[PDB]
């Protein structure tokens, strides 16, 4: 049974983790990593690592990614110890600050050294934060890409595409944080449940090990044309930087009730295939959940660009 850990690094990453702790994911271990002792003290994470006590005296890294990097390197043994035994690690962080930008790639590097399939989920700053913030964040993203197995990048500007003029900022932030939450829940489902056409953690590693940026999504529909609608929703991910176009690897699962038809499954798979590379390494799964009535749920991860 694969062990999952979710690690928040710096403010934005810990914000994401705090929402997940609030909802509950009993089988998943949450780890909070920060330079900022005040923020870390308020976290309800079961496992906390204050990095850079010597460097920052319990303050943040003040927008200097070199300080975040050095803080993580200084606490390497603590980070190793907290990760040890994980089969899969998610590292969540907002790029552009001091702590996440610098520390998150070190954490991801350690995770992979400890043997974990390592997935980064990171944001790029809003354009309103300025070119400097954006340039620091880009360096972070590239460092993350080099350290992880697979990277999911959410430009914060994409949040401006999903709000109306009154949508509360915290509600917009919840939508961005749901990318991580739904990714973790979906992998938990994959590991826990034996499928009629079973996918397991070795299939996840095949598609996700030593890749780069990825598209992930989930689509739910019912009624007429449900399979096509669910597939299209799964592959259209308005918050992610990466599109499915040209994908060389896909992991795809369809979950339906007892009415799930072979014809529908083909329709959904063809939607996903059509979008990917013609030599796509596609691994397809199915689970029948008799508790469902007319809903279909299509889950996709696409890698290799
Ligand atoms: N067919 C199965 O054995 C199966 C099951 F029984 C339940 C769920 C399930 O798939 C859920 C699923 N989860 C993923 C997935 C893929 C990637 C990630 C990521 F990127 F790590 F976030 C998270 C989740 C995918 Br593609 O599909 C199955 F494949
Ligand atoms: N979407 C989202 N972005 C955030 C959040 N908090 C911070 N950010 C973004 O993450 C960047 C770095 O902030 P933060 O993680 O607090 O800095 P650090 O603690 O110094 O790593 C900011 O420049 C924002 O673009 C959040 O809760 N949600
Ligand atoms: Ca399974």
């Amino acid at each position: 049974m694969a062990t999952l850990k979710v690690i928040g690094v710096g403010g934005g990453g810990n914000n994401a983790v705090n929402r997940m702790i609030d909802h509950g994911m009993n089988n998943v271990e949450f780890i909070a990593i920060n330079t900022d002792g005040q923020a870390l003290n308020l976290s309800k994470a079961e496992s906390k690592i204050q990095i850079g006590e010597k460097l920052t005296r319990g303050l943040g890294a003040g927008a200097n990614p070199e300080i975040g990097k050095k803080a993580a390197e200084e606490s390497r043994e603590q980070i190793e110890d907290a990760i040890q035994g994980a089969d899969m690690v998610f590292v969540t962080s907002g790029m552009g600050g001091g702590t996440g930008t610098g520390a998150a790639p070190v954490v991801a590097k350690i995770a992979k050294e400890m043997g974990a399939l390592t997935v980064g989920v990171v944001t790029r700053p809003f354009s309103f934060e300025g070119r400097k913030r954006q340039t620091q964040a880009a360096a972070g993203v590239e460092a993350m890409k080099a350290a992880v197995d697979t990277l999911i990048v959410i430009p914060n500007d994409r949040l401006l595409d999903i709000v109306d003029k009154s949508t509360p900022m915290m509600e917009a932030f919840k939508e961005a944080d749901n990318v991580l939450r739904q990714g973790v829940q979906s992998i938990s489902d994959l590991i826990a449940v034996s499928g009629e056409v079973n996918l397991d953690f070795a299939d996840v590693k095949t598609i996700m090990s030593n890749q780069g940026s990825a598209l992930m999504g989930i689509g739910v529909s019912s009624g007429e044309n449900r399979a096509v609608e669910a597939a299209k929703k799964a592959i259209s991910s308005p918050l992610l930087e990466t599109s499915i176009v040209g994908a060389q690897g896909v992991l795809m699962n369809i979950t339906g009730g007892e009415s799930l038809s072979l014809f529908e499954a083909q329709e959904a798979a063809d939607i996903v295939q059509d979008a990917a590379d013609e030599d796509v390494n596609m691994i397809f799964g199915t689970v029948i959940n008799p508790e469902l009535q007319d809903e279909i749920v299509v889950t996709v991860i696409a890698t290799g660009f």
